[PDB]
């Protein structure tokens, strides 16, 4: 009945990332203190959650994107989005 | 099939804020270590997410409230809730 | 149309907890740097949110689990999951 969103932030500027699931895809909007812009993250899904943490100055992001079938973890560790080891069951 | 919630916390007391979307509106319940109370935040919406960060002692909160139409960012920076610059597309 | 998830993380390893609402129950998957494993948390619900904070080295987690009827707060403070004081209305 609406879009579904997830948000994380870090530092004191701050940086913010808002993930939105809408019409079958999850997209990303970014704030680094200078205006909102569209981020590189783009994956299929109907539901999203996110968490992040800093290691010094470097941000690490984990996005849990769920399609009708599968929850996939996507990792940002400074050099592109990569598939994470997360599984719902083992 | 249920209410939808979003939560954030800060400090070591801690302070907690739980946002609940139910029956067309998003309301807020607050913990500052002395019992739960109803907060000032009250906006239309079916989906909510939240993030927050501290600048020293001062809390800054961003709530992303999504109606059927629109995702609106609401800002708490110590002196009331204000509309944020967030847009889903530019 | 999909599962619904919520995530939190802490420290620099880090530790991550991903809560998934699916088929009437909320379950937990855990990362402590050595592989994903199933956590002790298991409660009824259709929607979940989570927040956590550290007090020194000790993690404190709050999970807001919502069934069709009720939002219940579940607390992890180092010695099992316990019912929290949270209420949606007072």
């Amino acid at each position: 009945s609406s879009v579904q969103t997830a948000a994380t932030s870090w530092g004191t500027v701050p940086s913010i990332r808002v993930y939105t699931a809408n019409n079958g895809r999850i997209t990303e909007r970014c704030w680094d203190g200078r205006g909102w812009y569209t981020g590189a993250f783009n994956r299929p899904g109907r539901n999203v959650s996110v968490t992040s943490w800093l290691v010094g100055s470097a941000i690490h992001i984990r996005v849990y994107a769920s399609t009708g079938t599968t929850t996939t973890e996507w990792c940002w560790d400074g050099n592109g989005w990569t598939r994470g080891a997360y599984t719902a069951t083992n």
